[PDB]
């Protein structure tokens, strides 16, 4: 996440921070059940094998162990089928979570489920929504910050990120752009798989999960997002 501003594990108690272990840093995810944790395909494209992967719930700093956090092994690893990089399509995965103890994840104060979105129903372009991560503070940053990190993005439309001086066509009508009006602060490599949650009335919602950019808070490159509310059919089928 580059600029705005650090944060913990409880605005945001449905944040997944997932790693693999041959231990370091992946992706992040969403919890939008007690089983499935939500996230994006090229996170795990390269490594599909669910046995490397471990995925924390409540956890607010990338290499500390949070007080209250459960630890869960992927009992499955599912991508979408129809992926293709080269600006990501369908990129989004769920992973179903399930610990050495054999249970899913119980909420607390540090762990609540996120809610998902109504078909095709998406805030207007110019609302202000929220994104969560372990990502990178700056593109020329070798390290990750220690402390979890969230800001703020406006949506863009797909007519203005659809224009050539932005990203063309590579993106599609299933994906969503969001941005600063200044590009100030933006998400950045290490934020993939995270959610864009918007407040759809009155109710928080993953409307996003990161998924690519041309590089991070540039002038007209804004991030793109899987379009979650395209995908429903997808989500409830998989899971
Ligand atoms: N602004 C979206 C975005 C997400 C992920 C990356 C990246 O992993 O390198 C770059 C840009």
């Amino acid at each position: 996440i580059i600029g705005g501003e650090f944060t913990t594990i409880e605005n945001q108690p449905w944040f997944a921070a997932i790693y693999r272990r041959h231990v370091t840093y992946v992706c992040g995810g969403s919890l939008i059940s007690p089983c499935w944790v939500i996230s994006a395909t090229h996170c795990f494209i390269d490594y599909p094998k669910k046995e490397d992967y471990i995925v924390y719930l409540g956890r607010s700093r990338l290499n500390s162990n949070t007080q209250g956090e459960m630890k869960f092994e992927v009992e499955n690893l599912i991508l979408h089928k129809d992926y293709s990089a080269d600006a990501h399509h369908n990129d989004i995965a769920l992973l179903k979570i399930r610990s050495k103890e054999g249970r899913c994840a119980q909420p607390s104060r540090t762990i609540q489920t996120i809610a998902l979105p109504s078909m095709y129903n998406d805030p207007q372009f110019g609302t202000s929504c929220e994104i969560t991560g372990f990502g990178k503070e700056q593109s020329t940053d070798y390290l990750y910050p220690e402390q979890l990190k969230m800001t703020v993005v406006k949506l863009i439309s797909h007519r203005e990120c659809q224009q050539p001086h932005y990203y063309g066509s590579e993106v599609t009508t299933k994906m969503l752009c969001a941005a600063d009006p200044q590009w100030k602060t933006d998400s950045c490599q290490g934020d993939s798989g995270g959610p864009l949650v918007c407040s759809l009335q009155g109710r928080m919602t993953l409307t996003g999960i990161v998924s690519w950019g041309r590089g991070c808070a540039l002038k007209d490159k804004p991030g793109v997002y899987t379009r979650v509310s395209h995908f429903l059919p997808w989500i409830r089928s998989h899971t």
